[PDB]
């Protein structure tokens, strides 16, 4: 199998990588020609050519994922920890993402990119030719086997990353399994917030704070650190990562737009979790045109006074402050007209959620389980300080907010990371436990192959999101490769919640198996934090740049 | 001439379908020379080929859903009935399900069936490379604009079907409008059984003796007759669907399996839906593989009684008698062992569901809502008449139970078509509804194009369905038809809600909103009457024959 010899396998990634880049400005090329045949481009000829446009976003992004997949392994081979399994991932990987970058990437299960949407022609060359028949039924046997064996090891693979950084991997995934896994079950029946307990002992462990200067309380740790704690905490259950995504994204926005007052002020706090925040910007009639957003702030000397509804807020009744987007110049209807308010709230309770003076709301009732909670909210002459706009001078709020996006990118792919990873383990774990026909699961390709398919996808995932936070944590842009990660691995973690769900039959669909959670945990990836249609609109605007 | 016209693309259907039935057969005959080297087919390879198998499958799956599309359109035009909807039905299906034999077609998300995996190529010959072709953006944004002015018509298209089932299909339109829609969520927020009402209603239209010969009181309608039933009552929800599919798979039973004593006794009952009935087979550990089943029934004078374990059996509360499947020759462990009964039982109540001795039971939490409940049951001395024993002869239940699956699978069909317009409907009412970036959703292609895509497969599947349903109703064989329709039709209606789902944005999970429930309906069609992985195996093994 090709498997057999790595070094040839990561010879002929290489010989084939030219080509797929020559594919890529072709395929930019020929978007350009379409939306932009003067220079400039034509909104209505980006919505009219919209399929295209983004097929050229998945494609870039499988393009990228075969340029890291192939990375990744190199720099194992470097360090002698090119392994059969990983091997094996590389063989598939580069079968499978090659296959569909000829035959079709599904962007939904229905939508495929396909060369033909730009009337492009690909004749691969020796190299690519060959590894597009690397997905064989035996590669996959023999991955599904090493995944069994797999005992003992946090991911089916090597990931590359350093020791410090697997090392805060083991510490995370302990704290999962002694006190997320057993009880999240007791969560849903109970249809409760994840206890304050669990909050308590995060805030200890410094999760609020980790990627904060030391300045601050922090611990100062890269975003790379962010990512794996996230991963570990979401394959848990993605609530309980998605409360470290909070603080680390709201100290972002104070980091990056906040006056040193503010910084003062905050970030201690969010560090400590004594400050527990949520992003207050969705309303009722506008969600991916947030520019266009109609909550008014209305000056009363020197504060606010802000009215409009808000909705699909989450963690709404127990923070203290609302990462606020409302409008402030009455004359506008886009997103220069838009200030951030840190808009601090007293917490709630069960039977008094909203205590606060000119604020209600209420719970909506959701698929599956949602541990923070999502609210419906209404600001009716609700006063935030004139010292909480964030930065002091009006109009900035878009602007500062879009300095956070390389990082909730980065954060929603690690979140699709680790909710894909629980799935594939779960998955795993029955395919070898349930018995049919007289053997386990696992012993039918049906069954392998989903799991080995699995394993190599999650990888290219990892793979993409770890290189989008390398980058960060150098200081580059990495908007195009952080959107690439949370496109794809958004997918993935809803495919293998899918397939995960097939193996169990029946049991599937039974609340006493977590796959159920699993799945809608998994659905929500895609539209979370912004829908993946907008995600591959930006992403095909950059790359027309 | 243009090559797009009703006229043109009929006749490359028909230039292109040679090379199609060419293709199938030359992966059979590969996979026979995998599989059954020497003639006989071996069980370890069959295993070990399984995906291949698979693809075999799906593959003639599509050559079918291509014939029968090819049929429906022809038969239209025969009638001067093939209107633009209609031919661009035609035309998008026709490049898309070209374009995934070529490419790759999706048997689960990330398992495709590739003529690779069985070592084939295809060069697509002038037609089929043009009609490949034929799924662009200006035929999806016209079909979509279609859609939205379709007159309160029921289909998206016109179905070829006679006047009198379009009649029917209005009347039960008209239900499923009035009775269930504006009631459905009622029924989930309060976790209850569809209600008796309904079901006194649905027995008042004959719906539980639809098929049944008049001379039992039944209405002695066709296959057909019965499809358009379940469709418009599983579009309004499938669980209403099931209700009939339950007297109709029962009955089927007793007419082709039992005494005529047991015809007289029981299906003018079940007819007046004075008896309901379910299926006993499914137990803790026995699934798939149910000629393993364990329960066991002891002669006891004149009687049986039964003892073991059975679960995931739907509406076991309200039902009168279980078609209960168990193994009457303790020395055997296959099918040969099995007999089939009649298992009167007395209905319960909430507080009291078993009041029957030897019989307990419980209800399974589940994803979504089950509105006839899913149990776990345990037998224990539990008393058969002996009148009872399906046929009077031990040792024929396995082959009277397979003398329903024809019917079984089309129905199977038949609830997924409907819940894959449900899906279609409710995505479309919500993208027209639905601003955003100033206009409806439904402008921009990525919303359009799923539409679209909903609009075409569904009338694929329709098609396959009422195919499988033509055959039966002239007594011919058509297990692989009926198995095919199965197959696709559930990914379809899966596809369907996903991307409906997408459409709602937020909103999709919002229990408030129909799509929710709608999603989880949606992913039990490739589980609940059996997997599609053992779909699959059924069919690769008929074709290999
Ligand atoms: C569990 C959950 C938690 C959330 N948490 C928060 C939170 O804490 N704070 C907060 O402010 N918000 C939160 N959100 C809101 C989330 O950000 C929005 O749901 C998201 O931005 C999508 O906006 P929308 O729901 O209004 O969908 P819409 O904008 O109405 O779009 C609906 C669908 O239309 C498609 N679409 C829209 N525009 C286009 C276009 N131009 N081109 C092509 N397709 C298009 C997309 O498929 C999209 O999904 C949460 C949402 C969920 C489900
Ligand atoms: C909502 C619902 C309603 C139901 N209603 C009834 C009812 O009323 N009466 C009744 O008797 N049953 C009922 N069933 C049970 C249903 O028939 C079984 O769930 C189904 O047959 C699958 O069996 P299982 O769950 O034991 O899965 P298993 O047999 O344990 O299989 C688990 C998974 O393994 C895979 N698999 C298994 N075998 C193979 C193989 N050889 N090759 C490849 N892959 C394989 C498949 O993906 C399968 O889904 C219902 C189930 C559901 C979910
Ligand atoms: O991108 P480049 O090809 O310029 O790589 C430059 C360096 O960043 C490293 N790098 C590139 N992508 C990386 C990733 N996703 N993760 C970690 N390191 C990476 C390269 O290994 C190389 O390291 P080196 O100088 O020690 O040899
Ligand atoms: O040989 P075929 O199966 O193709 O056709 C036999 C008949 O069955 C009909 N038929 C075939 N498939 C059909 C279907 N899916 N639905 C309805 N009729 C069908 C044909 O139109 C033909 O009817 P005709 O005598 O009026 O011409």
């Amino acid at each position: 199998m090709p498997a057999d010899t790595p070094s040839a396998l990561l010879a002929l990634a290489g010989e084939a990588l030219p080509e797929l880049e020559s594919l890529q400005s072709r395929a930019t090329e020929a978007l350009r020609a379409l939306v932009a045949p003067a220079g400039k481009p034509q909104p209505a000829l980006l919505e009219q050519h919209q399929h295209a446009a983004h097929a050229l976003s998945w494609l870039t992004t499988y393009v990228e994922s075969i340029r890291q997949l192939s990375g990744w392994a190199g720099r194992l081979a470097e360090a002698g920890n090119l392994g059969r399994i990983e091997a094996l991932i590389l063989q598939i990987g580069l079968g499978e993402y090659l296959g569909q970058i000829a035959g079709g990437i599904p962007m939904s299960q229905t939508e495929f990119a396909r060369l033909s949407d730009l009337e492009l022609d690909w004749q691969p060359g020796e190299a690519a030719a060959k590894l597009m028949r690397g997905n064989t039924a035996p590669a996959r046997a023999e991955l599904a086997r090493l995944m069994q064996d797999n005992h003992g090891r946090a991911t089916f693979g090597a990931t590359g990353l350093d020791e410090d950084l697997e090392m805060i991997r083991d510490q995370f995934r302990r704290y999962a399994e002694e006190r997320v896994i057993p009880n999240a079950h007791e969560w849903h029946l109970k249809d409760q917030l994840i206890p304050m307990e669990i909050i308590e002992e995060l805030a200890e462990l410094g999760v609020f704070g980790l990627t904060i200067p030391e300045e601050f309380g922090g611990l100062g740790l890269s975003k790379a650190s962010m990512v794996v704690v996230t991963e570990e905490l979401s394959r848990g259950y993605i609530g309980v990562g998605s409360l470290g995504t909070r603080s680390e994204i709201a100290a972002e926005l104070i980091l990056c737009g906040g006056t040193e007052a503010q910084k003062a002020k905050w970030l201690p706090g969010l560090a400590s979790g004594e400050i527990l925040s949520t992003a207050v910007f969705t309303e009722p009639n506008t969600g991916s045109d947030l520019g266009s957003l109609r909550t008014r702030a209305v000056r009363d000397g020197e504060d606010w006074v802000v009215t409009g509804n808000k909705t699909w807020i989450t963690h709404a009744q127990r923070t203290h402050v609302m990462t606020l987007l409302a409008r402030t110049d009455p004359e506008t209807t886009d997103w220069r007209g838009l200030s951030m308010f840190l808009a601090e709230k007293e917490p709630g309770t069960d039977d008094d959620p909203f205590p606060t003076p000119g604020m209600t709301g209420g719970e909506i009732e959701v698929l599956g389980y949602r541990g923070m909670k999502e609210y419906e909210l209404g600001f009716d002459g609700f006063r935030i300080k004139g010292e909480n706009l964030l930065g002091g001078e009006p109009g900035r709020g878009f602007k500062q907010l879009m300095e956070t996006f390389e990082s909730a990118r980065i954060q929603t792919a690690a979140r699709a990371v680790g909710v894909a990873q629980s799935a594939a383990e779960i998955g795993m774990r029955y395919a070898v436990d349930r018995k049919q026909f007289g053997k386990s699961l696992i012993e039918f390709p049906r069954v392998a192959d989903k799991l080995a398919m699995m394993a190599v996808e999650i990888m290219i995932a990892r793979q993409l999101t770890y290189f989008s936070a390398w980058e960060k944590d150098h200081g580059r842009r990495c908007d195009l490769e952080a959107g690439m990660a949370k496109l794809l691995g958004a997918r993935v973690a809803w495919a293998a919640a899918d397939n995960a769900l097939q193996i169990h039959g029946g049991n599937g669909f039974a609340l006493e198996y977590a796959i159920s959670r699993v799945l809608c945990d998994a659905r929500i990836l895609n539209i979370f934090e912004g829908a993946a249609e907008i995600q591959a609109q930006v992403i095909a605007r950059r790359l027309l740049d």
